[PDB]
């Protein structure tokens, strides 16, 4: 028994981050077969980042001007190329180190876990989930882009985040592993900002589930609701609106626990309208939104990798 | 910026975990060098739980009797001894994955990270910190003993914890890896309860700091408090006592904010006595304690934002 907020393991990740520096900038890669990818801002002087033509800067750029580095080896770069956002660099090495992996982009409300690194050092590890509005709340220093965010299935990893950028909030931007930004971002140096967020209304329930599993019942109640009324709650307090595919997704804890979504969307709506009494869920006062349904089930079967 | 519950890479640990089994009992055991280390109670059997006796139990065994499974490759027994609550048994090969390691005892308030394990394979990690009651506030199912705690500050992996037992109220206990129990708890199955636990005062004010230095400073108030005013006040709310150590290591995160302790400390008192008024501090709704002032200075910038 017990709910904690986990990471998966995170050993064959640390096998593959590596030091990129190009000129005065050093971050992290991440070194998959013979070729070691990160953020392209990483050929920007300041001055660039300002308005960059990554086009222009990169041709500019030859083999030469980067230096990877593997621990204490120097991996030799024999060849350079860009995809969206990502630098590709060729190595004359593969990474003997590299596991069975995928890169994946993820939908907004999945989760994953951070392998935060700097100067190319695995530094710490921690999960986060995908915000409605494109952002992370991660856990960031100066020196962290390029730090990679995964799931594991088995054996195989799928990575599905690189690190580029800081908003003013505090919050966190980046992109897939193909370069593609999450979130209506750029890697420039121009006014940026978060949209407002909203809550992740099946995670909540998950974790609601989580909640239940392990013997938190002062929620629960009699009633039932629909999906129609309990989305105009949802909408008044700027929770994501419930669809079918979630219910059907939370479909095995509703049968292991007797709760039908609708049965605790009913708890759900009652503790949007009433709050909390003075009362906590599984350790919190807030209405956590960062457990998936897949992770709820995880933690609570013990599955290994 | 952010703050967030952060483990350490646990990589150098996953190398170390192998499945132990005797009878019909699996487990998991830590491979370091040429020993595995792993709770002596997979050697109880059904009859065994209340009042076993390992003396007996053990020396009616052999080194075949117990399996350690390293991935796909088992590994041969050629010895075992009994340390306090810990078995050791040695096998022919060392472990080439062995990382720099040592092994520490640890103080209630302390953290680590924990690697949850299930017949030798990591499953996830996570923050724990030993509670005042020497328990931790775990995630652990069937089949999780032998799962270890550890820090790795500076490439050196410092083990402290291996798991042994769920006490009712849903927490853990277990032992430091020369299998001394923390607490009063033994590996028996006769009714043991965790005392009344505390709040971490220390580690809640480094992370009140920590609010501070990532640039928030709505809590704090124009008081300051004694020492012992403020323990007199803390304690009403079932909160450790704090000390002056604590106030020492309280130091340089004081420096980098320019908050006097004890002005932390009335900060403090009065969010015991007000609440947050509809607010949160780093995401959170309640006073955070698993954030040591080790870890705050760990994870946060050097450069506070003023
Ligand atoms: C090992 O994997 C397992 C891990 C738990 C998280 C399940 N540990 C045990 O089974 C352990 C073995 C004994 C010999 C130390 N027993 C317990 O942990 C046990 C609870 C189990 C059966 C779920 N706890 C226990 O006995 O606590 C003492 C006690 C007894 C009676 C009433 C209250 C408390
Ligand atoms: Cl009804
Ligand atoms: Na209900
Ligand atoms: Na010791």
């Amino acid at each position: 028994s017990g709910f904690r907020k986990m990471a998966f393991p995170s050993g064959k990740v640390e096998g593959c981050m590596v030091q990129v520096t190009c000129g005065t900038t050093t971050l992290n890669g991440l070194w998959l077969d013979d070729v070691v990818y990160c953020p392209r801002h990483v050929i920007c002087t300041s001055e660039d980042m300002l308005n960059p033509n990554y086009e222009d800067l990169l041709i500019r750029k030859s083999n030469h001007n980067f230096l990877v580095q593997a621990g204490n080896v120097q991996l030799r770069v024999i060849g350079h190329s860009m995809q969206n956002c990502v630098l590709k660099l060729k190595v004359d090495t593969a990474n003997p180190k590299t596991p069975k992996y995928k890169f994946v982009r993820i939908q907004p409300g999945q989760t994953f876990s951070v392998l935060a690194c700097y100067n190319g050092s695995p530094s710490g590890v921690y999960q986060c989930a995908m915000r409605p509005n494109f952002t992370i709340k991660g856990s960031f220093l100066n020196g962290s882009c390029g730090s990679v965010g995964f799931n594991i299935d088995y054996d195989c990893v799928s990575f599905c985040y690189m690190h580029h950028m800081e908003l003013p909030t505090g919050v966190h931007a980046g992109t897939d592993l193909e370069g593609n930004f999450y979130g209506p971002f750029v890697d420039r140096q121009t006014a940026q900002a978060a949209g407002t967020d909203t809550t992740i209304t099946v995670n909540v329930l998950a974790w609601l589930y989580a909640a239940v599993i392990n013997g938190d019942r002062w929620f629960l109640n009699r009633f039932t609701t629909t999906l129609n009324d309990f989305n105009l709650v949802a909408m008044k307090y700027n929770y994501e609106p419930l669809t079918q595919d979630h219910v059907d997704i939370l479909g095995p804890l509703s049968a292991q626990t007797g709760i039908a979504v609708l049965d605790m969307c009913a708890s759900l709506k009652e503790l949007l309208q009433n709050g909390m009494n003075g009362r906590t869920i599984l350790g919190s006062a807030l209405l956590e939104d960062e457990f998936t349904p897949f992770d709820v089930v995880r933690q609570c079967s013990g599955v290994t990798f």
